[PDB]
């Protein structure tokens, strides 16, 4: 029973729309626009001020990363168990703290700043190799033997950097390959393919 | 030996809330403290998988990131909601005050005195959300979220009690936050831990402003 409220923009709907598609999961999509916002209607309701808002029966959610965390609680997308469960936020904060850098970059100094983001990237994808080198030789997921969404939403940033600067997961063989693996996946596939997805930008201010 | 072990700087800083919470649920733990000058060295911070303090150890398990500590003690301790539906609000409070947590470490860090006006004329703002959400909860009488404290009061319980040092009588636009500080303060074993040396002796920031 979902609906997503957001911008048409991908941002940090991208990821948790990629999981509702994997899972088969069927959704609503309210768009917001400029001067929908702007009124201040909308904006004076949500609990932060903010988008997303998601809808789950009668229940009400902001924040992407708690719809994110919910979803992978409701579905079983958490981990096998407690150490797993652990491992797995453990990768979503890291892949939060590189998303709220690449924003910064994007919204506030994309002009000067990226040739100097562009030469710290590979020391901040690092982790995420080593992630996976110690995870049965990477052949799996970030975390464990089943996809968690964690897996979506580090997905997600994997490809907005592959647009920001092409090559750069050259260096890192099972960051790429695992990025083909969950790519080829029939429903993600699909979706990444769907007009839904590649005609929407992937900022506001139209810089990718 | 205790099972865990915090391994972060000698400041409050990201540590406080999931100090506050072993405090307050009377679980033993070991401080590691680590000094700028180790630091500067530049050898733990290249084991450290983000490159970061505070790193966590629940026995063998190596936790980065403070509100994965957070949550990995909110599930483990039973901190974390009664059913799926509260660990969602649970989850949306807490990642609330980490948005607020990361504006105040932007202002202390990177441009305390330019900035400072307008962060203490915006905040009023910034905290009215979790008076409504308090509001809405048994009328503010309990805990953020349901009727069991969560791991998300120890993180807004922090957060609140470092804006009223950064501008003191911020929660006194907000009648149930106070009362919800004061409510929270009081319990046992956190009174005694916000009391402490371990706690008091400590600076909030590394920088020294507060
Ligand atoms: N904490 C963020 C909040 C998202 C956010 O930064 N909101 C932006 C768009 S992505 C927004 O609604 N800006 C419009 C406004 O502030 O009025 C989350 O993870 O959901
Ligand atoms: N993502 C943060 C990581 C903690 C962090 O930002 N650590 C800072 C100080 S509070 C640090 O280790 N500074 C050393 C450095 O950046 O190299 C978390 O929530 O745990």
């Amino acid at each position: 029973p979902y609906t997503v409220v957001y911008f048409p923009v991908r941002g940090r709907c991208a990821a948790l729309r990629m999981l509702l598609a994997d899972q088969g999961q069927s959704w609503k999509e309210e768009v917001v626009t400029v001067e929908t916002w702007q009124e201040g209607s909308l904006k004076a309701s949500c609990l932060y001020g903010q988008l997303p808002k998601f809808q789950d029966g009668d229940l009400t959610l902001y924040q992407s990363n708690t719809i994110l965390r919910h979803l992978g609680r409701t579905l079983g997308l958490y981990g096998k168990d407690q150490q797993e469960a652990a491992l797995v936020d453990m990768v979503n904060d890291g892949v939060e703290d590189l998303r709220c850098k690449y924003i910064s970059l994007i919204y506030t100094n994309y002009e000067a700043g990226k040739d100097d983001y562009v030469k710290a990237l590979p020391g901040q994808l690092k982790p995420f190799e080593t992630l996976l080198s110690q995870n049965q030789g990477g052949k799996t997921f970030i975390v464990g033997d089943q996809i968690s969404f964690a897996d979506y939403n580090l997905l997600d940033l994997l490809l907005i950097h592959e647009v920001l600067a092409p090559g750069c997961l050259d260096a890192f063989p099972l960051l790429s390959a695992y990025v083909g693996r969950l790519s080829a996946r029939p429903k993600l596939k699909a979706f990444l393919a769907s007009p839904e997805y590649v005609n929407l930008p992937i900022n506001g201010n139209g810089k990718q």
